[PDB]
């Protein structure tokens, strides 16, 4: 079985990978080497080699080219690929998936040769049972990405020749999702690439772009290095710079994921033709709103968006309602708004049409809109840790977890925690030494 958990994930979150240590130690290492102009990790090795040739006046050429760094291992470095493996990417991909009119998704990766997301995006969507994915990889040059062709084959991916500098080919046409990974890919310029992509994107589609922000320590570090290839150097900008850049190409920032060191994962949606929305209370206990929605949904001609907003009861299950209705005829028009605080102390935001919050959420046009203790987000599915839980206990027995496998003998908690000492016949005893008879071996061996 596929085991998953259902937790509230905010659209905007910062300091994603703070809890991680290895990343923190890596950042400490990197900054020191940068200071005044040591590990197996690739980026520390690159910095150490760059400084090794000279303590001052290093030649951009020599630091640009060096053995063990010519390979595209920069994405393999944890610092550059922190969020990618972190649960933020799953949240962003699921967000893109849910707000899709149909059950089919068309996603195109730009600069896949160095982005290498093609090895990660297809596998992450295995849980979804009814989802069909049309994945394809487009790069500036054919020879690029010539490696891993078998890896591409094992996943439903197809080739491409797009260089984001040029207009997007008709063969891609309009795609549901555009995934970039600009951090390791070399974008010639932000503006032109964003224009070409947003042109390539269907109405209401999504654009997942990963970039290393400037103004943060690692940002400055990468700015100093990677200077020889300006295209890579151009990719680094400021968070305000990126946000201002989007507006120029008419792209709305649905979600943001900012790491503790500077790396950020962006999700954007191409705006859709505005229309006057229908508002329908869903809080009545009498369930008298079923008729109202029934009439609103039934009309085939009507194409307006319909919003089911609950603001009184935090326990309203409007989320499940919209999840089911979206698969019924005419369900493509449903969109939810739910205010479920778990703490009475926190307030409840106003949602009147005049109120700013309703205007912002309407601009987002997201299907799911849940408020919880000062944050707008939606519930998501995450795989839980595979490891089995353990606790410190004083009563435990030796059990063969998988029958017939001596490699699976491990301690398990015992029922002897719930016992009575009063009964003379019970006589609970502490075990100092226990023996093994031939019967035990026969049993464990199966």
């Amino acid at each position: 079985p596929i085991l998953e958990k259902f937790c509230f994930t905010p659209h905007t979150e910062e300091g994603c990978l703070s809890e991680r240590a290895a990343l923190q130690e890596e950042l400490q290492l990197c900054k020191g080497l940068v200071q005044a102009l040591p590990s197996q990790q690739e980026l520390p090795r690159l910095l150490s080699a760059a400084c090794r040739l000279q303590l001052n006046g290093n030649l951009q050429l020599e630091l640009a080219q060096v053995l063990a760094q010519e390979r595209p291992k920069l994405p393999e470095d944890p610092l550059l690929s922190g969020l990618l493996d972190s649960p933020a990417l799953k949240a962003c991909l699921d967000t893109a998936v849910e707000n899709m009119p149909s059950l089919k998704m068309k996603v195109v990766e730009v600069l896949a040769g160095h982005g290498h997301l093609y090895s990660r995006i297809p596998g992450l969507l295995s849980p979804h049972p009814l989802l069909q994915l049309s994945y394809t990889a487009t790069d500036r040059h054919p020879q690029a990405l010539e490696a891993a062709q078998a890896e591409l084959q094992q996943h439903d991916v197809a080739q491409g020749q797009w260089d984001p500098a040029d207009p997007a080919p008709s063969a891609l046409g309009s795609a549901d999702l555009l995934v970039c990974n600009c951090a390791v890919a070399a974008l010639g310029d932000p503006a032109s690439a964003l224009s070409n992509m947003v042109a390539a994107l269907r109405e209401g589609g999504f654009l997942l772009l990963h970039t290393l922000l400037r103004g943060h320590p690692l940002g400055d570090i990468v700015a100093f290095l990677t200077s020889t290839e300006p295209q890579y150097g151009q990719g680094i900008l400021s968070q305000d710079a990126w946000e201002s850049l989007f507006s120029r190409v008419s792209l709305r920032l649905v979600g943001l994921k900012k790491s503790f060191y500077g790396s950020t994962l962006f999700l954007c949606r191409r705006p859709t033709p505005q229309d006057s929305p229908i508002f329908l209370p869903v809080d009545d206990t009498s369930f008298r709103w079923v008729e109202s929605l029934k009439g609103i949904l039934a009309d085939e001609d009507s194409s307006r968006p319909v919003w089911l907003k609950a603001i009184n009861c935090a326990t309203s299950g409007v989320v499940g309602l919209v999840n089911c209705l979206r698969r019924e005829p005419g369900g493509n028009r449903l969109r939810c708004v739910l205010l479920s605080n778990l703490s009475s102390t926190s307030h409840v935001p106003e949602v009147d049409p005049g109120s700013a919050e309703l205007q912002k959420v309407l601009q987002g046009d997201l299907v799911m809109n849940v408020y919880r203790d000062g944050a707008w987000g939606a519930f998501r599915h995450f795989l839980l840790e595979e490891d089995k839980p353990e606790e410190p206990t004083a009563h435990a027995f030796v059990s063969t977890l998988t029958r017939g496998d001596l490699s699976s003998i491990r301690w398990v908690c015992s029922s002897l925690r719930h016992a009575q000492p009063t009964c003379p016949g019970a006589q609970l005893c502490t075990v100092y030494y226990a023996s093994l008879n031939f019967r035990d071996i026969m049993l464990a061996t199966g």
